[PDB]
């Protein structure tokens, strides 16, 4: 399949992502690095990521989140759940089995296979902060592992978000490297130190 965009772009509005300061703590659920541009989560919990811009855009504006392999010799492969996970009948009622992305908590959430390169996606309407807050938040549900055998099976993803207009057409894009694993705290302090030594 052809290799969707990951540039960043802020386009008109100055579209960028956040996230919180979470720590490494070994109970950590879900921890982001900057010095890598990396999520680590635990399986199926709740990822918060912010959505920011300098100015507002137009009712109807929608925010896409999309999957792809980071390695170039993987990146045509569609991101999928594995073989195990897409059968294990844990249906929120909205996201289709395979989809490794969800959005949790957010009935307006649409799920998209592609017809053309069959790349799964999640898109919801852009909404203001609520009052008192400066910036809106998306949770992210992962709904595999990296090492899942028959899926992901240790291969390093990136999750795509695209800020987009009512037609689908690109406003703004930002990305992250996402790994999914049973100890993100401890993972992201080896990866962090590894890149230091590095
Ligand atoms: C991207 C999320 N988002 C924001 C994130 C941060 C800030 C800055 N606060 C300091 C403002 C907005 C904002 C304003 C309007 C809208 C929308 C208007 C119509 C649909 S969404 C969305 C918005
Ligand atoms: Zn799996």
């Amino acid at each position: 399949s052809s290799v969707p965009s990951q540039k960043t772009y802020q386009g008109s509005y100055g579209f960028r992502l956040g996230f919180l300061h979470s720590g490494t703590a070994k109970s950590v659920t879900c921890t982001y690095s900057p010095a890598l541009n990396k999520l680590f989560c635990q399986l199926a919990k709740t990822c918060p990521v912010q959505l920011w811009v300098d100015s507002t855009p137009p009712p109807g504006t929608r925010v896409r989140a999309m999957a792809i392999y980071k390695q170039s010799q993987h990146m045509t492969e569609v991101v999928r759940r594995c073989p195990h996970h897409e059968r294990c009948s844990d249906s929120d009622g909205l996201a289709p089995p395979q989809h490794l992305i969800r959005v949790e908590g957010n009935l307006r959430a649409e799920y998209l296979d592609d017809r053309n390169t069959f790349r799964h996606s999640v898109v919801v309407p852009c909404e203001p902060p609520e009052v008192g807050s400066d910036c809106t938040t998306i949770h992210y549900n992962y709904m595999c592992y990296s090492s899942c055998m028959g899926g992901m099976n240790r291969r390093p993803i990136l999750t795509i978000i695209t800020l987009e207009d009512s037609s689908g057409n690109l406003l703004g894009r930002d990305s992250f490297e996402v790994r999914v694993c049973a100890c993100p705290g401890r993972d992201r302090r080896t990866e962090e130190e590894n890149l230091r030594k590095k």
